């Protein structure tokens, strides 16, 4: 995964630790 500011999807959040909304971590 990535970290903050990393493009992600709440359902399939690809962030290591943080959040995932609007298509971002």
């Amino acid at each position: 995964c990535k970290g903050k500011g990393a493009k992600c999807s709440r359902l399939m959040y690809d962030c290591c630790t943080g959040s995932c909304r609007s298509g971002k971590c």
